[PDB]
């Protein structure tokens, strides 16, 4: 399963489809080149270099010395984008995962893109804080630290197209089958999948809640098991079908901090936004709350199990469901 991952980030048109990605890009860029004294003259840890790209950024902004740690066979094209680009003596491309290879020494700044959907997906945030161990005492990170956020919202159609899906299997006699003990498992494995797509802004129901890791504090251990309390107060009445996420990027430098959101107010990157539905709707008047807590619990493939209990607090109307990440649902 492991094995899979790292495939998939040995093609080129993966790393092509990240790099056209002009806010992703471009932002990493602006962050690294407008804090030149966070790189001029330091040591460089790439934790997942993939191409190489960022190396590349932090030579242009001065670094004297970048390790770039990469464990697919990308490792190979980024060490001819190396050569070609006359940069052999300050990027030294190191083939392998970050938690097995050996460091020549200490660092002063990490950098690495390791967002997933809703930031946590991929898991690839354990080796960036593993890769710490690497870190010199005040040491930055790039990027600092990690807002993910949450927000109810209301979309009838999303939620009927589900059942839509599913009702082909109720029919008392498809080609002279009855399909229509299979209905349940069928609704069951969709409302499983967490959609990726984007939307407009007007279908959220209430000011999102923001849960933060700050990644020169958090450890390794803390992304195992995330709870994520919420209290949402509606702004609108309506029926609650879910749970929308998306998130925000801080790279805190000693020039200045640069953002990088992926909010469904900023312009749409490769990240979309993510929405998980409830198993039942809910019914909340604009001024009630909307409580409850989203739990991620990390699983064997490189991903989270998302378990979601909500309550209307003025009501008592209450729903949960549970949510794999790993396959998600591509609406876009
Ligand atoms: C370097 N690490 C970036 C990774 O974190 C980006 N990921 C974003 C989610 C979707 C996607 C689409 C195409 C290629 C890769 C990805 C994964």
């Amino acid at each position: 399963s492991a094995v899979q991952y790292f495939q998939f980030y040995g093609y080129l048109s993966q790393q092509q489809n990240m790099m056209q990605d002009y806010v992703r890009t471009g932002t990493y860029q602006r962050a690294i080149l407008q804090n030149h004294t966070d790189f001029k003259d330091k040591i460089v840890l790439d934790v997942g270099c993939g191409s190489g790209i960022l190396s590349f950024f932090a030579a242009q902004a001065g670094a004297r010395k970048i390790y770039a740690v990469e464990a697919s066979t990308m490792a190979q094209h980024a060490e001819v984008l190396v050569k070609s680009n006359n940069l052999t003596d300050r990027i030294v491309v190191i083939p392998g995962k970050v938690e097995e290879v050996s460091l020549p020494e200490q660092v002063d700044i990490i950098i690495s893109e390791p967002m997933g959907y809703m930031l946590f997906n991929e898991r690839m945030l354990e080796s960036y804080l593993h890769a710490k161990k690497y870190l010199k005492p005040s040491g930055n990170m790039f990027p600092t630290i990690g807002d993910v956020h949450l927000a109810p919202f209301t979309d009838e159609q999303l939620y009927m197209e589900q059942f839509t899906k599913a009702n082909f299997w109720y029919q008392p006699s498809f080609h002279g089958v009855d399909l229509s003990a299979l209905r349940g498992a069928a609704v069951d494995e969709y409302f499983r999948q967490p959609v990726v797509d984007t939307f407009d802004i007007r279908i959220l129901m209430a000011k999102s809640v923001k849960y933060t890791v700050n990644f020169l504090e958090a450890k390794e251990g803390d992304l195992h098991r995330i709870e994520i309390p919420f209290k949402f107060h509606m702004l609108h009445s309506g029926l609650v079908h879910g749970l929308a996420f998306w998130f925000d990027v801080a790279f805190i430098g000693s020039i200045m901090t640069v953002w990088l959101s992926t909010a469904p107010t900023e312009p749409l990157t490769h990240w979309y936004q993510v929405r998980c539905l409830f198993q039942s709707p809910l019914f909340a008047k604009a001024g009630d709350t909307l409580s409850g807590t989203c739990l991620l619990i990390a699983n064997k493939r490189q991903s989270y199990d998302i378990s979601i209990v909500a309550q209307v607090d003025q009501t008592g109307s209450k729903s949960s469901n549970l949510l794999d990440l790993k396959n998600p649902f591509f609406r876009y």
